């Protein structure tokens, strides 16, 4: 059991969207601890909420209610689950399997209207309301604040509010939310405006402040002529119908790569000032800061990447996009939660180019290459063993390491989502085997320090690092070995 432990990858769930609802409100306590303590028994280590901006600072700017959000950490804490706290600066509503709509701060929709480039817009110029545009993090028009800012004094006052919970070890991490979802990425996969997979989606960078910032860099560049994308074709196209993605088309040459550059960019830049916020915010505390990367496996298979590229994560055969966010979340000393850690190749339709499992060995071994902690989600609702056997699977790349602990392993994996359905008789249960074999067959373990997971004051941010250095990055490297199949399989 020993050395076992020292293989346990701990298990969280996350809570039904709207726990607490749009009026601040814990709705439903009593039917939330019956599932908790299901969950409890079940061996799960503890659970993951929205902590929803638009619901906390919606009366006006630094006018925060906590009180509803204290009752629900409560809640948790009293059923013995340790809790993923999400800064969940985005909307609820117009993403995949969002069931509630939750908007941010009305007063900041309200400037929206007066200022409609503080959303990321598309070429055609529709205004995307889910998230305030990188293009404002530095701009104090906020009724004088930036929109860094105001995501800075929001985790302070959590911080500062929550300091019981937080002094008791309650709280495990603070899942930063960096965009549409909580992930770092721009929004170029709109069902709001009808996006469908596996369209290519389409870049948001048009809005004013972004494109200034272009034409500004283009300039410098020696290229002030240089337009943002004009032949990128729409969101539902397929690469080879694009100027811009088909083979020898814009993405490869000077412009193009220009365009690329500065577009990821951007996110990389994005993440880093927010996350030094978050390290100031939360420093000296018991928790560790994390963010979300989403899986953008569709057209992962051919040479162009178009989705990862519109998404933000400038990915491709020859450049690693996604490295260079793992060494820019070292000096955080940050978590990459990554998605799609239950999906294989074959579960995608031909005609999506999709490569999940190769995309999932890319990002876990490019965190591990850079020496973070990187943890994961499954994308989709799953109930089967096949989708939990790929999660185990990633969780150990390389299996159970009986004399110690494993080379590799995940960080811990959060499971979405806590339902009706998760908690069915035949669900639950192979839920629960799925639970042990991510602990490596052990008995849960309450005290994280056992199996290496103690939890440390948050130290500062470590020095800057150079864009220059952050791009050293993309230099692609071979991914770790993986397993065809994991040695813990909830079965045989
Ligand atoms: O409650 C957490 C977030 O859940 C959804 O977003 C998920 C998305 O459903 C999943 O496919 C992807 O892999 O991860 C994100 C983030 O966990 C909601 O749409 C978000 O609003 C929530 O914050
Ligand atoms: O809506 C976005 C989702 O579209 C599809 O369901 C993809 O399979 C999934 O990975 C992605 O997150």
């Amino acid at each position: 059991d020993s050395n076992m432990l020292l293989n346990y990858v701990p298990v969280y769930v996350m809570l039904p969207l709207g726990v607490v609802n749009v009026d601040n409100v814990f709705e439903d306590p009593d039917g939330l601890k019956e599932q908790l303590l299901q969950l409890r028994a079940a061996g799960v280590d503890g659970v993951m909420v929205d902590v929803w901006w638009g619901i906390i600072e919606l009366k006006g700017p630094k006018q925060y209610d906590w009180r509803a959000y204290r009752s629900l950490l409560q809640l948790v804490q009293e059923c013995g689950l340790t809790l993923q706290a999400i800064m969940s600066f985005h909307q609820c509503g117009g993403n995949v399997g969002d069931i509630v709509n939750i908007p941010i701060p009305q007063w900041v929709l309200d400037i929206g209207e007066s200022n409609h480039d503080i959303f990321y817009t598309n070429r055609s110029g529709t205004r995307n309301k889910e998230y305030l545009t990188v293009g404002v993090d530095n701009e104090p028009i906020f009724h004088g604040r930036t929109a860094i800012e105001i995501y800075s004094d929001y985790m302070k006052s959590f911080r500062e509010n929550m300091s019981d919970f937080l002094e008791s070890g309650l709280i495990i991490d603070i899942e930063v939310g960096l965009g549409p979802a909580g992930e770092l990425r721009y929004p170029s996969y709109p069902q709001s405006q009808g996006w469908e997979f596996p369209g290519i989606g389409e870049f948001q960078c048009y809005d004013k402040y972004l494109k200034a910032d272009f034409k500004a860099a283009v300039a410098r560049a020696g290229h002030p002529e240089w337009e943002l994308p004009d032949d990128a074709g729409k969101y539902n196209d397929v690469p080879e119908s694009t100027g811009f993605f088909k083979s020898n088309g814009t993405y490869v040459t000077e412009k193009g790569k220009f365009f690329l550059t500065w577009y990821s960019n951007k996110l990389l830049n994005h993440g880093d000032q927010i996350l030094d916020e978050a390290n100031k915010a939360f420093l000296g505390c018991k928790v560790k800061l994390a963010i979300k990367v989403s899986g953008i496996h569709w057209w992962y298979k051919v040479e162009n990447h178009a989705a990862e590229l519109t998404a933000g994560y400038y990915n491709l055969n020859d450049r690693d996009g996604y490295r260079p966010i793992a060494r820019m979340l070292s000096r955080h000393h940050a978590i990459l939660n990554f998605a799609c850690l239950e999906m294989r190749d074959s579960e995608q339709p031909s005609d999506a180019k999709s490569g999940p499992q190769e995309l999932v060995q890319q990002v876990l071994s490019g965190g591990w290459r850079e020496d973070i902690r990187v943890a994961g989600e499954n994308a989709l609702p799953r109930y089967d063993a096949t989708a939990y056997n790929q999660i185990i699977l990633n969780a150990r790349p390389q299996g159970v390491n009986n004399n110690g602990p494993p080379k590799l392993s995940m960080f811990g994996v959060t499971y979405l989502r806590l339902s009706d359905d998760l908690l069915q008789k035949s669900n639950f249960n192979i839920f629960k085997k799925f639970v042990l074999k991510m602990h490596a067959d052990q008995d849960y373990c309450a005290n994280p320090q056992k199996y290496n997971h103690a939890i440390t004051p948050l130290k500062p941010s470590a020095p800057k690092i150079p864009i220059e250095v952050l791009l050293e990055a993309t230099k692609p490297t071979l991914p770790f070995p993986w397993l065809p199949e994991t040695d813990m399989k909830v079965d045989g």
